[PDB]
């Protein structure tokens, strides 16, 4: 959840 929204920026 928390990882993606900021790994979101690749």
């Amino acid at each position: 959840s928390r990882f993606e929204l900021i790994v979101h920026q690749r």
